[PDB]
């Protein structure tokens, strides 16, 4: 096919076109991006005196363990404690382990920070060392540190000890441990609370993020980060919704919450940790506020909304307000960040198309209040576009789609026929999830993708060429979900996967990275792809340099050739770069073969006329200079 490139751009490509979508799903927060290594670290939101309350914790030797509603808790936000007892007649190390989130990576080049709170509930004559450390799951110590404690310590007391492993471990089958000498400790009971173990963090931020995952997200070149959900914003009930203020301040004051994916969230990954990560990566937020609906189907009545509207104002003031003018902004300053963070976009709810009978009044009352407080913020509606009809008129809508790979190439013209009437569109969740059009949310045996494939990435890439062509009205787009702990999965496929030690970059991750890192600020019209065809492209240009990015998706099973005609330009470079992602249709990166499918980069001859043979199932980027 001949592709003629117009020398005259038609529109500016928004800085926000490509970004990330985050909620805590598949242990993407706790167990994932958040660097904490201990699972169930503070017994949050579990029932005392049950096996489930002891999840992740195990005795060493003859230790007796129980999670209690402490009569004197470390904080009222953390009402549960681990009650540890050593039987009479004991000797040798006695204590307990935490298995982590399906393991702990033990690396000799890392310093770890361990901490805990303890008290003796009944004063005793105990005198001895409290040892903390890392061990193999077979019981051999890889790192330890200790401090002397006394049974007269009846007040809650924090222990802080660094760890330096004697060796990296051969695998991630390791645990954190706490022990005392069982002879010195025979007959003792100690209450513990608020444990923590951190590795080094991204940008050395206190309470920060896991380095390999954070670096992988930054590798993609995202411009925005949509958070904190997604379904995990909503709660099952009003009482279980995400609340910003429960996520800020000391970990001693963060109660945690049951999220929407079967597990407790610590809320250690809280609003300030999110915002610091944005600052550290150059991303800007698309921040959601809770909007009076939760996933059990209850909408708050209109006459109940006012306190929740104020909570959303408070959330936004934490991000951007002048510290002198509100308590939430003063709080941000008190926590070390007096400057406002960037915030241009706020999303009102999540997927309110499921609660469209109430969204008109919820949207009206939230946005009337929030826009008057923040005239400069753009508010994004979450119902289906234009049905129901909202007041005030939304400036933006968030569109979500989960579909087959084929649907994505077939629907690359989704936005071409939309009106240009001032509305912009955020494709806030999309992914090709299954080959079974009639059971998209089913099992792997019925066509669900366990991991992205070449097929799914290439169909997505064809749809993304349409997002980019239509970027006069499409301002932002993010794949979902972003992250997956391969040992605790609630949804597939996911963009980036990991276990306790390593990261897997999917086929779809490479398509996202190829699009985001090779994106100009000018859109150059070209011959249109066939509407419904397998072969699609989009051309952009960097105004400052003339770097010109030709992105090509062949989402079908046969090779196709393209003859590029750039004769309208004054000059085109004699060489260009080529980046190609391709492989078998159903190939994936997996924990067993994590680099099965990776892009290949080369240099090729170009000029005002050149030809490219696009392999079956490929995503390609050709970069030339034009003027
Ligand atoms: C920018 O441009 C867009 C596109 O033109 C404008 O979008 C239109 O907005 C109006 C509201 O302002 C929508 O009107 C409502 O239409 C429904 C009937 O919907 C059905 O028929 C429509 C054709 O008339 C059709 O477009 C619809 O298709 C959509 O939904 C289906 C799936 O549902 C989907 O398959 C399509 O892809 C579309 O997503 C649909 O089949 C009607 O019932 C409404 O009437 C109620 O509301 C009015 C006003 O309050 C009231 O007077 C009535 O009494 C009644 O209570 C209403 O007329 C129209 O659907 C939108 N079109 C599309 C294509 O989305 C948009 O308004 C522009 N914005 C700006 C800022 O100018
Ligand atoms: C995150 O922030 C949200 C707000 O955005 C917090 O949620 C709000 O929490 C408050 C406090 O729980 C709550 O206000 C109460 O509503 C109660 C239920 O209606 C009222 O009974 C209660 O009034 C009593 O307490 C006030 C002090 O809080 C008094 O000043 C008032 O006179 C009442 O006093 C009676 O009761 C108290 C015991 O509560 C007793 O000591 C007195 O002697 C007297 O008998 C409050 O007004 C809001 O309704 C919540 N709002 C929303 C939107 O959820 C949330 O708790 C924060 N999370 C964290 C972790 O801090
Ligand atoms: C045991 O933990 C303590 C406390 O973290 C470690 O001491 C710190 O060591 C660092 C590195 O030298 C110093 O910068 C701090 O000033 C020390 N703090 C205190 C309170 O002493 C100690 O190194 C650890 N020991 C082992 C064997 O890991
Ligand atoms: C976490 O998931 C990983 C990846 O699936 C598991 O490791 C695989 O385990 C199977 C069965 O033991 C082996 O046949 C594979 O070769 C393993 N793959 C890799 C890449 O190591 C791991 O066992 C899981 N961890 C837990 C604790 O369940």
């Amino acid at each position: 096919v001949t592709v003629t490139v117009n020398k005259n751009p038609s529109h500016t490509v928004p800085s926000t076109l490509y970004g990330l979508m985050f909620e805590d799903i598949n242990h993407s927060g706790d167990g994932g991006l958040y660097a904490e290594l201990l699972q169930n670290r503070a017994f949050q939101q579990v029932t005392p005196n049950t096996a489930a309350a002891l999840a992740a914790w195990h005795p060493i030797s003859n230790a007796k363990l129980a999670v209690i509603q402490d009569p004197s808790p470390v904080s009222n936000a953390l009402p549960n404690s681990l009650q540890f007892s050593v039987p009479s007649g004991s000797s040798g190390r006695v204590g307990f382990t935490n298995e982590g989130f399906w393991g702990i990576k033990v690396d000799s080049t890392w310093t770890y920070k361990a901490s805990l709170f303890f008290r003796f509930p009944t004063s005793s004559s105990f005198s001895g060392a409290l040892t903390v450390g890392l061990q193999t799951n077979a019981g051999r110590v890889l790192a330890q540190n200790s401090t002397q404690i006394r049974g007269t310590t009846t007040k809650w007391t924090q222990i802080n000890l660094e760890l330096h492993p004697t060796a990296s471990a051969p695998d991630v089958s390791n645990s954190f441990f706490v022990t005392i000498d069982g002879a010195a400790g025979a007959g003792q009971t100690i209450n513990f609370a608020m444990f923590s173990l951190f590795p080094p963090t991204f940008k050395n931020r206190p309470n920060g993020l896991r380095a390999d995952i954070a670096e992988t997200l930054a590798e993609m070149g995202p411009s925005f980060f949509r958070f904190p959900g997604g379904n995990n914003l909503e709660g099952q009930t009003t009482a279980t919704r995400w609340q910003w203020n429960a996520t800020v301040g000391s970990l001693l004051d963060r109660p945690g919450r049951v999220g929407d994916w079967g597990y407790v969230n610590t809320d250690g990954l809280g609003l300030l940790e999110y915002l610091q990560f944005f600052e550290d990566t150059g991303m800007e937020p698309i921040m959601a506020v809770w909007a009076g609906y939760s996933l059990g189907g209850t909408s708050l009545a209109e006459n109940q909304l006012a306190p929740y509207i104020q909570q959303a104002i408070d959330q936004i003031n934490f991000v951007i307000g002048d510290p002198a003018k509100s308590a939430p902004a003063a709080l941000r300053a008190s926590l070390g960040h007096p400057e406002p963070f960037t915030l241009r976009f706020v999303e009102v709810g999540n997927e309110d198309f499921f609660a469209a009978g109430s969204y008109p009044y919820r949207w009206h009352d939230f946005v009337t209040a929030l826009q008057a407080q923040f005239p400069q913020i753009r508010f994004i509606a979450t119902t289906n576009a234009w049905n129901p009809v909202l007041s005030p008129v939304p400036q933006s809508y968030d569109v979500h789609v989960y579909q087959t790979p084929t649907w994505f190439y077939q629907n690359a013209f989704y936005y071409d026929g939309f009106q240009r009437n001032g509305t912009t569109y955020f494709e806030g969740e999309y992914a090709a999830i299954s080959t079974n059009a009639n059971d998209l949310f089913g099992t792997v045996a019925d066509g669900r993708l366990a991991f992205p494939t070449v097929q799914s990435a290439t169909g997505e890439a064809a749809f993304m060429t349409g997002l980019e062509r239509n970027s006069d009205i499409v301002f932002a787009a993010s794949y979902a979900p972003l992250l997956q702990h391969v040992n605790s999965t609630q949804w597939t496929p996911d963009l980036v996967s990991y276990d306790a030690g390593s990261v897997i970059k999917s086929t779809s991750f490479f398509a996202q990275k190829l699009f985001a890192l090779n994106k100009g600020d000018q859109y150059l019209p070209s011959t249109l792809p066939t509407n419904g065809g397998t072969l699609h492209w989009s051309i952009t240009r960097a105004s400052s340099s003339g770097k010109t990015f030709i992105k090509i998706a062949n989402a079908g099973s046969s090779a196709q050739s393209l003859t590029f005609q750039l004769t309208q330009f004054n000059s085109v470079s004699s060489t260009g770069t080529l980046q190609v992602l391709t492989g078998p249709e159903t190939a994936s990166n997996t924990p067993e073969a994590p680099q099965a499918i990776v892009p290949k980069t080369s240099t090729i001859g170009t000029g005002k006329t050149f030809t490219y043979n696009a392999p079956a199932f490929s995503v390609s980027v050709i970069t030339v200079t034009t003027n």
